[PDB]
């Protein structure tokens, strides 16, 4: 019996991420028959296991579509939540990020987030260090490209599609380049990129050597 | 000098205190009239910030959202849809959108606050599973820990705990040290898998090679001449 805990509301959810329709109805103030609501709002008729055998189910995007189609006070709260969520997401409210993270049924999802945040931490300190060491123009993108070539084997949005392992390798490479720039007192795009690419090739060759059948 | 608020494809010029450049906000909601006309019609605050090119009209994001839902333009409705898309993803616990929110916040103590509230990177956990799958048990799990503590911290786990005055080792570890340990844990896991290493002996020898390779990368970056 899995649930989506969205604030005080506890919406029971199927294995493939569909809400119990009856709980969704009382949660949108929908007193209409489900069969009549299905037809009016153009929703599929489907059933899932929540405990009490097979019961009507609605996807989360269809739930949100219903919230925005209706005018009941209940539907109007859900509309308000969406507007406040958009405001807070755009503002960078880490309270909301943590609430969303903690809503994911898979603990491995929050482990991915930890690796993702280590990567942004390292990238940020690398870009700041490069800025102070006379980095200009394209250097910030060029750094990203080198890091992504080496780990992927072939930048902020590409990292949303990397595994947690790939992200930790990126975080390491970036933190090491930052350390090497600080120590070298290397200056300018050419020297900085030569140094970053060096760190990047050294770590890849390291992985490849350790991965040989012995 | 110039700051931009990134939200999916949209790049909004933003002040240091998180207000939006009102002109860009206008075309983003298909607002045709002067900002001056807009201020009185919707009752918005007259605000100005330096976005990089001098004093220009500004609007907060909560006021921006309110406009997007008050207006009925094509542009306004694309933002209404971003809100519906975001509620759906928020309800399902999409850690990708949690990441994008966190990255919009420049306050570094916010990343720390959030990072804290989260779990590990699972790098330690996955190594232990891999070692077990390739045929290994005993104090081998304890030994893999001790091999990696030697290389990163310079001494034994207990030796680090007394010099730093900590009951548990991980309370005494820097952000840097934690990453270096997770990195070693990551690299060895895939090396064991690729090399097809089997047995305690073979898993421990490869782990030493990786941890020792790490220390040398770190030492080289810092131009450290370690005597050992």
């Amino acid at each position: 019996p899995l649930t989506l805990n969205f604030g005080s509301v506890r919406l029971p959810v199927s294995a493939d991420g569909l809400l119990h329709a009856p709980t969704a109805q009382q949660q949108l103030g929908l007193t209409q028959s489900w069969e009549a609501a299905l037809v009016e709002h153009g929703l599929p008729e489907t059933y899932r296991d929540f405990g009490a055998g097979p019961e009507a189910a609605v996807s989360v995007p269809d739930f949100v579509a219903l919230a925005f189609a209706l005018d009941t006070p209940e539907a109007r709260r859900w509309q308000k939540r969406a507007r406040e969520l958009l405001a807070r997401a755009m503002q960078g409210d880490v309270r909301v990020a943590a609430q969303i993270a903690e809503r994911n049924p898979e603990p491995d999802a929050r482990r991915w987030l930890a690796a993702r945040l280590e990567s942004t931490g390292a990238r940020r300190e690398l870009l700041a260090t490069v800025a102070r060491h006379g980095g200009e123009g394209r250097v910030y993108g060029q750094l990203g490209s080198i890091s992504n070539r080496t780990v992927l084997g072939k930048v902020k949005a590409t990292r949303d599609g990397l595994t947690s392992a790939e992200l930790l390798r990126l975080a390491y490479i970036d933190t090491v380049t930052a350390r090497a720039i600080q120590e070298s007192e290397a200056r300018g795009n050419a020297a900085i990129l030569t140094l970053h690419e060096q760190v990047a090739r050294s770590e890849r060759q390291s992985w490849e050597r350790a991965g040989q059948v012995q």
